[PDB]
């Protein structure tokens, strides 16, 4: 829409902050001022977030507007919007929008960034995103969403960025994600997942980061990760997986050549479904490089197991057993891959792990000699002062070579505390030491 004869600011856009906007935006005195046309035209630019606007009527006579910033407001309807098809970037975030209607956004062709984030969305129209050609990120994040449409991103074909994080979506349909063929980051994490179809990321040969966390996922189709080989960081952590699951998952690890990070904390695999995922470490060619398996309610054999693959698995610098029932036969075990030549492990996370100064003594043969370890965390660990005092006995060897060690929170007392860090300055290659939450927390 247009204006047909100089009219006061504050007659145009009838909302306080926003007229105050469009005045600062223009450089006028006072929202009484009259406009033209012509000085509306002027406008390519609006960056109001966080200005307190209930409405952004008027809005419709700024036609060249390319770049709208709009986080932050009090939004509840955005059909001003749906003309000024000259947006490539449009910011809703933190707003308060329950729906979008059917074709708000049919007119937006040079729309490269839309971020509805923080909104209450509570679904999505069929088509809603038909006509945005020239979309690359795509953040839907912080809503209410609890089902996607079928097809509702099928011509979406330049998306580089899905973020679909912290809604309540309870299932995907199976060919939601067809046609995402340049996606390469696909954020699903903080949903209500509880399956997954065959088949939903078949075509995502160009992704590299799906984050699948915080999820209520049990089993997996077998074939759910395969097609992935760009893949670099799957994060599966915070579910519910089986030993089922864990066919998936090393499946991803063999298709994926350049899978680096797989995150896994919090689940239910158990000793079986390591073993599986050992099974995949232990053919030759595998890059990956961060391992977490923290409460997977491991055992110790799933740790002899776990240590067969730390032989063979050499480009793995990272590993995490941390909220496990691993004790000192468990510690053992990871102690014969520590000492194997080609142990290429730099930082292990063994904390809550049930470690007693038994399981200290067996660590302390590690410690002891010249290894890549370089970062441990032992915290919340209630190894005991003996258990400390036989870690310090093998650090101050001239052969040990650990960087940083962590016993925060290990039961231990201001006595002992200082006592250790004491003795810290003779281990010459250590050089960080977290001692809190001992006695004082």
């Amino acid at each position: 829409a247009t204006i047909t004869v100089s009219t006061p600011i504050k007659q145009i856009f009838p909302d306080d902050a926003f007229a105050e906007t469009i005045k600062a935006n223009l450089k006028k005195k006072s929202v009484t001022d009259a406009v033209t046309q012509n000085e509306l035209n002027s406008i390519d630019q609006i960056i109001a977030n966080n200005s307190d606007i209930k409405s952004v009527q008027g809005i419709q006579y700024l036609p060249n507007v390319r770049y709208l910033a709009l986080g932050g407001n009090k939004l509840h309807d955005i059909s001003a919007l749906k003309e000024l098809t000259n947006l490539g970037w449009l910011n809703l975030s933190n707003n308060q929008l329950e729906t979008l209607p059917q074709g708000v956004f049919e007119k937006l062709t040079n729309l490269t960034t839309l971020n509805l984030s923080n909104n209450q969305l509570t679904s999505l129209p069929q088509g809603v995103f038909e006509r945005l050609a020239s979309l690359t990120t795509l953040n839907l994040s912080n809503n209410q969403l609890t089902s996607l449409p079928q097809g509702v991103f099928e011509r979406l074909t330049n998306l580089t960025t899905l973020n679909l994080s912290n809604n309540q979506l309870t299932s995907l349909p199976q060919g939601v994600f067809e046609r995402l063929t340049n996606l390469t980051t696909l954020n699903l994490s903080n949903n209500q997942l509880t399956s997954l179809p065959q088949g939903v990321f078949e075509r995502l040969t160009s992704l590299t980061t799906l984050n699948l966390s915080n999820n209520q996922l049990t089993s997996l189709p077998d074939g759910v990760f395969e097609r992935l080989t760009n893949l670099k960081t799957l994060n599966l952590s915070n579910n519910q997986l089986t030993k089922e699951a864990c066919r998936a998952v090393a499946n991803a690890l063999k298709q994926a050549a350049s899978l680096h990070e797989l995150h896994l904390s919090n689940n239910n695999i158990g000793e079986e479904g390591a073993a599986e995922l050992v099974e995949a470490l232990l053919h030759p060619g595998s890059t990956l490089e961060t391992l977490d398996l923290s409460n997977c309610n491991l055992t110790k054999e799933a740790c002899r197991e776990i240590a067969r693959a730390l032989k063979q698995a050499t480009t793995l610098h990272e590993l995490h057993l941390s909220n496990n029932n691993i004790g000192e036969e468990g510690a053992a075990e990871l102690v014969e891959a520590l000492l194997h030549p080609g142990s290429t492990l730099e930082t292990l996370d063994l904390s809550n792990c049930n470690l007693t100064k038994e399981a200290c003594r067996e660590i302390a043969r590690a410690l002891k000699q010249a290894t890549t370890l370089h970062e441990l965390h032992l915290s919340n660990n209630n190894i005991g002062e003996e258990g400390a005092a036989e870690l310090v006995e093998a650090l101050l060897h001239p052969g040990s070579t650990l960087e940083t060690l962590d016993l925060s929170n290990c039961n231990l007392t201001k006595e002992a505390c200082r006592e250790i860090a004491r003795a810290l300055k003779q281990a010459t290659s250590l050089h960080e030491l977290h001692l809190s939450n001992n006695n004082i927390g």
